[PDB]
């Protein structure tokens, strides 16, 4: 793949390490997104082997809900990311447009999720926080997981140090009750007007729910939203759950 | 300071970054040792800057049981540390001379280790693991800390990605443990012919007592070894264990 093989469109995002383009194939007319990273710019963080890492894994990642890497390229300058286009944007604008999602909308999204963290957890790929600007729609308004956030002497080392990252695995389940939360609600729940009040809020796991959220989707948050990672539930109790399969559609 | 100050002597060790050799500031006729670290290999593993951070705490810590660091200078290539000399040289070597050392030596050592861990503790210094090939000893016998292992958007993470290292004080705990052990014994207490074996060890908690370890140093190595790092001793606790009070000499 070459530049020279796109027409560009216009940006669909501007950043850091460089910006994202929709784009089309010149020769089969195939829309897609092309994100442009600088090579100077990501050795002057020291994120550009990562970069190499988890393109590497998201090259192999193949979901309806995970936004695809059809391909990568480079010049002597520049990385070159071809993506698929999600048409309908991030989930954080539709979420602005309609205040807060009712409880079918907002289940079968948690379901998308749940569904795209399984069959990573099944190619022992890892994913970090999830964030809505992070969340695109599909067409057909299926969410997309789109992020680069994707992970795959002795005698003197204590158990801790030797047995590598234990409950990273549990980030995304936090994630998920955050994102639930705040689809119902139109608003993340550790919410408050300083850094060190949301800082407080987080730790000590303070968070309530307005009158209307059901109790249904109350248990489900409550278990995603614990402390103790360990304790968070697997992904297959999150998509057996009862609020999620009374209400999702998928 | 520069390094036409000093008289130089024989190496004292020879390492990737670079060498440490015995040296006198020619004025004032004062021994020490001087360890030299090239710019340009730090820079290639990454750990220059982890080197500024870390000889910028050791310049702080003064105690009878870690290795001083007087100062460092550094000229175009080159950077330089002034350090402390310990005339008798690695606790491994008198290790490997006298087999294994009796209850008095190892309880003074043990406290000596915990009294400059407490000592590090108060100033929020904390420490990585202990190799005896670290452990350096003064004239009158002290032993002494000489490694470089010192330490001191929001809406979306989860508790575990804002609180910090939780539990990197109780590293140390458990490299008291294996050092109380193999101080008495002559051998780490996970020690196998393979790596998957001594890994498996350590991972398991798989360690016994030879029949001459007494039920004193016996209770107090249980309690350092503990999987779960939380369940490890404060440092205070280990100065205050009857074993230790019993034998040690400090
Ligand atoms: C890569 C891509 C964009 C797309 N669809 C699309 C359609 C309409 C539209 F307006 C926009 C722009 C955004 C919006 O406001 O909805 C959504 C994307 N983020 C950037 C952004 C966030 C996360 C990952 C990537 Cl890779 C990325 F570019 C910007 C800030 C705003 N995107 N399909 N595939
Ligand atoms: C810095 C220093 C050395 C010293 N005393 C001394 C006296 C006799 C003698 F033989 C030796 C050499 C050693 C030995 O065999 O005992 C001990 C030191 N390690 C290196 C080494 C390990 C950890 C930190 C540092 Cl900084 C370092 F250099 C080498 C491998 C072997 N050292 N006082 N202060």
């Amino acid at each position: 793949w070459a530049l020279e093989d796109f027409e560009i469109g216009r940006p669909l995002g501007k950043g850091k390490f460089g910006n994202v383009y929709l784009a089309r194939e010149k020769q089969s007319k195939f829309i897609l997104a092309l994100k442009v990273l600088f090579k100077a710019q990501l050795e002057k963080a020291g994120v550009e082997h990562q970069l190499r890492r988890e393109v590497e894994i998201q090259s192999h990642l193949r979901h309806p809900n995970i936004l695809r890497l059809y391909g990568y390229f480079h010049d002597a300058t520049r990385v070159y990311l071809i993506l698929e286009y999600a048409p309908l944007g991030t989930v954080y604008r539709e979420l602005q447009k309609l205040s807060k999602f009712d409880e079918q909308r907002t289940a079968t999204y948690i379901t998308e999720l749940a569904n795209a963290l399984s069959y990573c957890h099944s190619k022992r790929v890892i994913h970090r926080d999830i964030k809505p600007e992070n969340l695109l729609l599909g067409s057909a308004g299926e969410l997309k997981i789109a992020d680069f956030g994707w992970s795959v002497t002795l005698d003197y080392l204590p158990p801790e140090m030797i047995e590598g990252r234990m409950h990273d695995e549990k980030v995304d389940l936090w994630s998920l009750g955050v994102l639930c939360y705040e689809f119902l609600v139109g608003k993340p729940p550790f919410e408050a007007n300083t850094y060190q009040e949301t800082y407080k809020r987080i730790s000590r796991v303070e968070f309530t729910f307005p009158d209307f959220v059901t109790e249904g989707a109350r248990d489900l948050i409550s278990r995603l939203l614990k402390h103790n990672p360990s304790q968070r539930p697997m992904l297959r109790e999150v998509l057996e759950h009862p609020w999620i399969t009374a209400n999702s559609s998928k």
